[PDB]
């Protein structure tokens, strides 16, 4: 049975801890994949952490990170939410140096991108077998969300980028059913830049908060309808939620245009709350350290800088990184609405630390009806490791 | 289908060995969590050992126990009864430095407490997702049973303490259905102290035997009804079952009041037998070594010191620790009554031994209709470990 | 649904390799229990290897075999046929230094014996929980088969010995349903000795071939009916199948009496074939090395020494050990009859080899309708191991 | 329910990456079998990688490859497609130094060959138990496909060779149902040689592309009907697809006869496409390095050398090896036709590299309706390993 997922995103006053995998502490002696870009998506039965592996294990010579990013060994694999990315509980998903995955209520669909940069291929798995393919349409690093894709009433949606990472590129919305592409759309967005979207369903449409790696310190936003007609632009709020970014005082919002005039970015997320928004970000304006989440009144729809709530989850003494959005299927939460959840990736090692390797653990949070006290569920690993000698 | 659990606790003349995990012997070379406070609860299909992890493994540098107690890395996880707490068979449960868990017949409900001491949060998982929340109501280490909670006819009950650990604090009884709090109650108990309850169902009500960490060497007892009206007091028997405690000869029982005038405590348990009680305790009056279980005639209801039976399970040359209560669901035992079982935690390392680490293995016992000979199913590990060099 | 198991044992001309676990080769680097006395029994879905563990792993200091035989850490655990006895695929069964296990068609029943020698207890698990108990009735090492027990039409049978191991002792047949003892019987056998029976169903009765550790180099045999009325005696064949034993030429058979006048023994097995028998034995008359299986015409019923077939499975340059019987449930083989199978334990280390440890791997064979060539599927491990330095 | 598998093989313009196990990179620190000849076959639910183990692990002294090829320790085991051949996720299949396996829609059937070279036995497992047997009929290394066997409408087919490996031998086609041989056929092929077939269903018949290890650099081909009447010969195409082989320019095809006049070979595969063929091969004419797949128009039926497509999957700087064919069951792909897939084995170590050991990882590809860019999903392991010191 197909998951409806037409309900509205729940309105929430705070986020409770869902899980924490401690992969890297565990990785010190146990057998754990050196991973990167983990993310969470849910079936109507269990939620899973998906990730990308080098094929190498923590504390092993193959974790030498001279092994490139988009390498032929890179794969998408998965475990259950909370478990470390260990070999012995890992499920194979796809060959991928970039991925999205989501469940429609019947089976898991995953999309893994691999191949050469100039001519990459994106393979669609449905129920654990390839069912379809997308080739690079612009010849420049075909790539996708690295967070959950979105399924409504049996059709699954996601967003991909083919083009340069630091200037204008091209963007597309795909629609598959049972792992067959059944629709696509080009996205007009001259001046604007879209990378690594974080998406979720909301009122029978797909809402995304993405990454502008060209010029904007605000996050681009798009809203997709089942007919693949779309609206696109930026998160209106007069507060920047990208890294690097400038200061809140020296920032003017926009619903239409990049602002901030800064190059680089990071994957991040946001949830519509009526006309409010929960926007997450790192605490540092420049580095991937700390993580917090602000609620701005009328933020989804105006250049508001009115903060109604602020909750810290990783303190600014500790390393953060990527973060993304997903919902709890109604079939799991029991609510009549879609419970908004997010995960925060905590990167340890290169570039900031003196190890030959890089990986990340994770923490997962879900919307609750109460305020949650600030804390820091940070990574915990004690660097460097034996391998680093 | 909801588990009835309205039947009476079975009357039993002794306890048979259920399981023994040997986690720490196994941990010498294999990949085993450094754990603390394991406990057992049963679904209508299988019984599980739940525990709290540091995220670290035995014989690994991260088992350095300078890592605090209520740490952000602490999690509740679980395996099947008898299996060691190994990474590769472990199931993630919750973020927690204090936990309760129980099954209602349809799904597992778990409750994990985490956050800062002054403002802690307790997340309720149902079927593996957070479904609800309790915030600290007294701002002083919100915390709970560390043993099985109790489910009757679809609603699950448990007991939490917010307050100081060495004087008067506050105590509450919670009632959830499908992971939603649907009732709560404050517990009047001036002079009395309640920590870390061990509970089980009995005649359609919840009976607990808990820990007084303030002044009493007897165990506080409470009996909860589905309407959250309760009775509270102490185990009547004129014999003290806490550690530290005094001697049996120099002790006068009470059904209402702490006695013994000693500060510290330990988690322990007891089963009503009509008006008799099976009370467990450590063999040493002062240290967590050895473990035995006495049956006192009319002990639940009078200041009796009449010992009908005594059974040793861990000898006084070996380390014990915490212990708690659970029942076999009728659906597993086949009996028309609720078979009483308990687990005994065996702590190795700090404080009593020269290691940088602390963990525990476990042994599980269940009520039988016969007398069982005394023996010592003690831990077995040969300390210290490689890491300790 | 209960397994019928009333059909006759199949008549077979040879045995095909079922499985080989290679536990000890694997154990060299992987995480494998140091085990002893593995055996096989089948559900109507899969067959499993059960074993006894020290709780220790190969190549670990806890495999130091100064750790006694009937120790408090000893447990019965299980994996699927063919898999090594590894921690991460192991299922907990029972606390035991002696065990039997069998499946009735609905659930697994296991029986584990533990406790002190003078007053041992045997716990019956049904569907993974204790359901009943047998205490030592003669106060002298209560103990059992170490091979599959036998289930016919919903009731399961097995055989236990309480007494001395080198003279006259006592013997009993137990009958349980859904893990409740529902019948028992004492076995008159003055002069005769019964240890460690190997049993299987055959024409709606239970047939066993056991170990005489008192005086007989032939194997005692018993045949049990559902009403627990029995017949008992020895395997008639004029050929000795125990170790140590004498030579075939200097041996006179008996259907009633021990013969051979030699003390020690070993667990072994035999299958009735109409009036013929497949008897297994080690190749050496004195040591547990090599393993072969002879078919003697009219061997079950006369002092025949007529060998119709001989098949070698472990060559006499390699270590053998215990061996036992089990059948394939009709629901798995598809035959209209009960396919006879056996397993051979291959012991490595103490006493014959210079290691601080002892364990065993295994090979499993099943009756086929053809002759199978002789070969040697021996253990394979290269001794000693790192730990032995 | 039986899998139909009567549909035609899909016509495909290219192959997408299915999986990549990275076993050997992973094997550097984790617990991974030293394997050889992995292959893939699919149930109507999941696809699996089957392999042969020494019983030894990577980086362990038992991976010393002086341990012979057809050894008594050799076993067939299996994991899910994409997962490494790790101990802890491995399922036992059979005792085998040569194997085939396939699923009929109800259960897995496997065939493992073991025993002595002069008198080998092939055991048939159905649903995880032996159900039947084939003894060596020519007394010279009875052996089989090392790739998926083929099931149509409930009966499973495969091909075996008994004889010498470098001259004329004997060849047979077997037909089992539910693990019982129900038909067999001798194959007249004087002058021609058949080893290690790669097979798949196609239009309700079984098509194989095999290995001529006697004289032919082209691949022998056979087509089997459910009545075990067959046609046999060679892949017509005027292009050689074996290793070693000569050059394309100096080669004349044949539909009937070996050509190339070279001794040795390698396992490889081919798919009929109407009258076209997708033939795979190594890139080197002499060594097992690189892997590519050519589509030759009218190749199945004429001496065509017309290349319509060429796709590289392992570049000629990297080690390849064996390769074989399998299909996706309709129940998984959703197509109305049989999706052709293949796997390529990548051998590391002896003979070409300075290690004491030999194993292989793998990559899996499936027919898609598009052209896929060339890339190299090569092994990745960094040789030699710790053990090699
Ligand atoms: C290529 C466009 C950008 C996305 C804004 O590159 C990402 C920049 C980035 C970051 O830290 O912001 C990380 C992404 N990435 C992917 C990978 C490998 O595919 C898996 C570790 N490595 N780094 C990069 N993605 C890819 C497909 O290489
Ligand atoms: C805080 C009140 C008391 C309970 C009587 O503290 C326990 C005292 C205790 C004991 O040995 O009696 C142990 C409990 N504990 C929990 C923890 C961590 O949360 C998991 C290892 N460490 N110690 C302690 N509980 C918490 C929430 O820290
Ligand atoms: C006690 C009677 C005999 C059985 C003929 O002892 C067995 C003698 C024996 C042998 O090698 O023939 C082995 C059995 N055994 C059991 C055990 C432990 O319980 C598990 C390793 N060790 N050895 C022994 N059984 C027990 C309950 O200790
Ligand atoms: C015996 C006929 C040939 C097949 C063309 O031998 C294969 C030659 C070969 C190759 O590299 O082409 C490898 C096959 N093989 C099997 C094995 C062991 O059975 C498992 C590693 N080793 N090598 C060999 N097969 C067997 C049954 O030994
Ligand atoms: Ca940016
Ligand atoms: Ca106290
Ligand atoms: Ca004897
Ligand atoms: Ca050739």
């Amino acid at each position: 049975t197909y998951m409806n997922n037409t309900e509205a995103i729940c309105d929430v006053k705070g986020f409770a801890p869902f899980s924490k995998d401690n992969g890297i502490r565990i990785g010190s002696r146990g057998h754990i994949f050196v991973i990167r870009e983990p993310f969470v998506s849910c079936s109507p039965i269990e939620c899973r952490t998906f990730f990308l592996t080098q094929g190498s294990l923590l504390n092993d010579k193959h974790s030498n990170g001279t092994v490139k990013d988009r390498s032929p060994f890179r794969t998408l694999m998965s475990v259950k939410v909370g478990q470390s990315p260990n070999v012995y509980q890992a499920r194979f998903e796809a060959v991928a140096w970039s991925a999205t995955a989501c469940h429609d209520g019947k089976k898991w669909m995953t999309v893994g991108v691999t191949g050469p940069d100039s001519k990459a291929v994106a393979v669609i798995h449905y129920g654990g077998v390839p069912t379809d393919v997308i080739n690079s349409w612009a010849g420049d690093i075909l790539r996708t969300q690295e967070s959950s894709c979105t399924c409504i009433q049996g059709d699954c949606y996601w967003v991909m980028t083919d083009g340069p990472a630091n200037r204008q590129a091209q963007y597309r919305i795909y629609k598959a059913n049972q792992g067959r592409i059944i629709g696509q759309a080009d996205i007009s967005f001259n001046g604007g830049h879209i990378e690594e979207c974080s998406c979720y369903p909301n009122d029978g449409k797909v809402e995304c908060v993405c990454r502008d790696n060209w010029t904007g310190t605000n996050r681009p936003v798009l809203v997709i309808s089942p007919d693949l007609s779309y609206r696109v632009g930026y998160l209106c709020a007069g507060i920047p939620s990208d890294t690097p970014r400038g200061e809140d005082a020296q920032f003017t919002g926009s619903c239409t245009s990049p602002m901030g005039n800064q190059g680089y970015g990071v994957k991040g997320f946001g949830f519509r709350q009526g006309t409010d928004v929960w926007m997450g970000r790192t605490i540092s304006r420049t580095s991937r350290s700390g993580f917090e989440i602000l609620r701005i009144k009328n933020g989804w729809t105006q250049t508001s800088k009115e903060q109604v709530r602020k909750q810290v989850v990783v303190d600014n003494l500790n390393w953060s990184g990527y973060s993304g959005s997903f919902t709890l299927p109604v079939e799991l939460s029991g609510k009549d609405c879609l419970v908004p959840c997010f995960w925060v990736e905590m990167i340890r090692g290169k570039p900031e630390e003196k190890t030959i390797w890089t990986s990340s653990s994770s923490i997962v949070m879900c919307g609750v009806d109460y305020e949650i006290a600030d804390w820091s569920w940070h990574d915990g690993a004690i660097l460097p490791f034996d391998i680093d000698k």
